């Protein structure tokens, strides 16, 4: 049968997922929701801020961290793209397209697997930034978070774990349609059996769980939503401080 071929890829997909991922959803819920070992320092303040540093301007030195950080998450998923069979012998040009693209919609995807209702994990999971922190900062930077959190929680709603997440970000990559592709057919041929590998996967990992395959489907329009806003909002900073520098990397990423 078909399905055993599917099952394949799932494994497949899951185990590159691991290697390429060091902090999964599963390490960041046993955190979350513990255990004496890994308990996170909690930064709430600006006194428990500077004090995390030990453990472990203001608005600006965290948005440098997000920074530096979302060029590591570009990195490890620019690691799992080339493990998804057939991405690699696509054209160069197109190879590059669908991760300038899909790279930060799949960070907010993940993203998500950090967070809670009450804030988000950092450094690997040794700290837990508070939600309420991240919104009393100055403006525009305080409302740079809020999106994700909402878009979070609900997100977070389906429960999904990291084998049913490592399809999804696949075929989140494989996506024809995105602007300026040269050859859409083989990208669109390599999605199919993706979807059809989500398929299954969601059918066996969850039996009761009545049209989720469908209903993660829709969510992969919130995750455009939340792009365009944060490219807007990025938009302002750069000129309300052309003294504070971004990274190149995520700099040739924004042209959209
Ligand atoms: C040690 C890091 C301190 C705080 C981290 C808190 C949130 C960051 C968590 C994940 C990073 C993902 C997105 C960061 C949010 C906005 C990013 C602003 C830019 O700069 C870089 C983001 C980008 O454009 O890719």
């Amino acid at each position: 049968p078909e399905s055993a071929d599917l099952r394949a890829l799932a494994k497949h997909l899951y185990d590159s997922y691991i290697k390429s991922f060091p902090l999964t959803k599963a390490k960041a819920r046993a955190i979350l929701t513990g255990t004496t070992d890994k308990s996170p320092f909690v930064i709430y303040d600006m006194n428990s801020l500077m004090m995390g540093e030990d453990k472990i301007e203001v608005a600006i030195r965290i948005f440098q961290g997000c920074q530096f950080r979302s060029v590591e998450a570009v990195q490890e998923i620019t690691e799992y793209a080339k493990s998804i069979p057939g991405f690699v012998n696509l054209d160069l040009n197109d190879q590059v397209t669908l991760l300038k693209y899909g790279v930060h919609e799949i960070i907010y995807t993940m993203l998500a697997s950090l967070m809670n209702k009450d804030g988000v994990l950092i450094s690997e999971g040794q700290g837990f930034m508070t939600r309420e922190f991240l919104k009393s900062l100055r403006k525009p930077f305080g409302d740079f978070m809020e999106p994700k959190f909402e878009f979070a929680v609900k997100f977070n709603a389906l429960e999904l774990d990291d084998s049913d997440l490592a399809i999804f970000i696949a075929v989140i990559i494989l996506s024809g349609d995105r602007p300026g592709l040269l050859n859409v057919k083989p990208i669109e041929d390599i999605q199919d059996n993706l979807l059809q590998a989500l398929e299954l996967q969601l059918k066996l990992n969850h039996p009761e769980s009545s049209q989720l395959f469908a209903k993660l489907l829709q969510k992969m329009t919130d995750l455009r939503q939340i792009v365009t806003e944060h490219v807007q909002l990025l938009q302002v900073i750069k000129k309300t401080e052309t003294d504070m520098s971004l990274h190149p990397l995520l700099q040739e990423i924004y042209k959209d």
